[PDB]
């Protein structure tokens, strides 16, 4: 249980294995564990595949079945939906640029806007954390000018969740999809 620092994204992709070796996971060494990797550009260069109309999934490890390790890519403007994580854990952090984290309280049944618990702003190199426990959450590129590129642990992987609309409260299933699986596009 020696956390220590990765060096490169290769070299966090190794720990981030031990750490996920087993039937449960400790979130908080998982966090700091990202946190303490330096985005270095050309690492995750390869994965990084934007497309004009919308962000992308990008997918650069499938953790031996225990988690899915992604990198998105968010033009300017570019934002996700209301977004459940499908009793998962969920990890992000800022490669490059800033994006804005929306938390939402689970909706009543009855249709009602969803109004924001809080909001945070992003950093490079900062880390968040969020599961349905603790509620759901937007994230977006509110910049005009600068492209943002996050790091994503998903644990278990799912590729369905639900998004909801802000306006009712109203939920839809919704398949994920991916830009990119180790460097190569994929339609
Ligand atoms: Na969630």
């Amino acid at each position: 249980t020696e956390l220590l620092k990765p060096r490169t994204l290769a070299d966090l992709i190794r720990i981030l294995h031990e750490l996920f070796a087993g039937d449960e996971v400790n979130v908080e060494e998982v966090q700091a564990v990202l946190e303490a990797y330096e985005s270095n550009p050309a690492e995750w260069a390869l994965y990084a595949k934007f497309d004009q109309y919308r962000y992308t999934r990008n997918l650069v490890d499938q953790g031996n079945g225990k988690f899915n390790l992604m990198i998105l890519c968010w033009g300017e403007g570019h934002g996700s939906s209301i977004h459940d994580h499908t009793d998962s854990h969920c990890f992000l952090k800022l490669l490059q640029g800033n994006l804005k984290e929306t938390l939402f309280d689970w909706p009543d049944k009855k249709s009602n806007e969803m109004i924001k618990k809080s909001e945070r702003t992003l950093r490079e190199n900062q880390c968040a954390y969020i599961n349905d426990s603790i509620g759901l959450h937007r994230v977006e590129n509110v910049s005009h000018t600068e492209p943002a590129v996050s790091l994503h642990l998903y644990s278990p992987p799912f590729d369905t969740c639900h998004a909801f609309d802000q306006r009712t409260g109203h939920k839809n299933k919704v398949t994920m999809t991916f830009h990119s699986k180790f460097g190569i596009r994929t339609p």
